[PDB]
């Protein structure tokens, strides 16, 4: 009877979720709290009733990784004005003065990595050049899109300016490389009509994809237009969350790569922040400067991402026990 904790995720379209949701129940329960487990679907009303019927319920904390939490402010003043304390996870929440602490990965480095991983197969380094690249984001309603478009850019950006790198439609900026709800048939035809638009003479070198849910998309739309042959060889492909699905395809030498996450992780760091407010100490925390969230700076621990590609997915992913060995056959 340690008290009841309301977690809210925002949709099972996206693999980690799920993970999220059962590691952070099963830690909790461990530690010996009651859960509250409730998945929207990516439906923001439904999402919003969700959290308010924890409220009514009486939960001590909230975990929520909201779908756009700018539509949770009145709710979250209730859960202020009751005593509950309110932690973001993984997506920043929003326009509150009432988040207390925010759970996440280096997203800002997650966006590193994935630039990274593809100016290096790309051999910039060495001089190589020019390639061709086009740019994806995330949700323009998901803090986190903005800070793995940016930490991409800051690697990206100096080969661009160089002319190393073309992005020969000329789109940047997540007011123009979002991908609205991140949805990969979204994603699929925007990389459908840049070929068609850009590429009838010209090839793709390289496609910074911010998830892995888009990269199959991405890869797609550039099969149904010759690539992925002998003779046309795939551009290289970026990700992130290690989805299944993604890892076959970088087995299988076509996305090049991803990003680890590893939920179990997060789902300890939230676990620590809970244990510490009921406790009434200080949560650790490693960044109180970096997410601001329009009222104020959220006080924030930050987990390091783990780049995945071909050479090194067996021990990063089936070593460390994430997925079985079979899962990936
Ligand atoms: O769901 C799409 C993406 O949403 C982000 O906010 C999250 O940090 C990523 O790991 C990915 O899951």
């Amino acid at each position: 009877d340690k008290g009841s904790v309301g977690i809210a995720m925002p949709t099972k379209s996206s693999a980690r979720w799920i993970d999220d949701g059962n590691n952070i129940v099963k830690q909790l329960q461990e530690a010996g709290y009651k859960t509250d487990l409730q998945y929207a679907d990516d439906d923001i009303p439904n999402q919003l009733s969700q959290i308010e019927n924890m409220v009514t319920k009486g939960v001590k904390v909230l975990v929520i990784a909201s779908i756009d939490g700018t539509t949770l402010s009145d709710v979250l003043k209730q859960a202020g004005e009751q005593g509950i304390k309110v932690i973001a996870y993984d997506r920043l929440i929003r326009n509150s003065g009432d988040v207390s602490y925010y759970a996440t990965f280096d997203n800002f480095q997650v966006g590193v990595l994935q630039a990274t991983s593809i100016t290096d197969k790309l051999g910039l380094k060495d001089g190589k050049g020019p390639f061709n690249i086009e740019l994806f984001g995330g949700s323009p309603d998901d803090n986190n899109a903005f800070f793995f478009y940016d930490g991409a850019m800051s690697v990206l950006k100096p080969y661009i300016d160089s002319g190393k790198l073309v992005v020969k439609s000329g789109q940047m900026g997540m007011d123009k490389v979002g991908t609205l709800r991140w949805d990969p048939a979204t994603a699929q035809a925007r990389m459908d009509n840049l070929l068609s638009a850009y590429y009838t003479d010209a090839k793709v070198d390289a496609v910074l994809s911010p998830y892995d849910g888009l990269s199959i998309g991405i890869i797609s739309s550039l099969k149904g237009v010759g690539y992925g042959t002998k003779d046309q060889p795939l551009p290289v492909v970026s990700g992130q969350d290690a989805e299944v699905p993604s890892v076959k395809s970088i087995i299988a030498g076509e996305q090049y790569s991803t990003i680890f996450k590893d939920t179990r992780e997060l789902a300890k760091v939230t676990v620590n922040m809970v244990n510490a407010v009921m406790e009434g100490k200080e949560p650790e925390v490693n960044d109180t400067k970096t997410y601001e969230n329009g009222v104020k700076v959220v006080p924030s621990y930050l987990l390091k991402p783990v780049a995945v590609t071909k050479e090194n997915y067996k021990q990063v992913l089936v070593d460390g026990g994430y997925y079985k060995e079979d899962q990936l056959k």
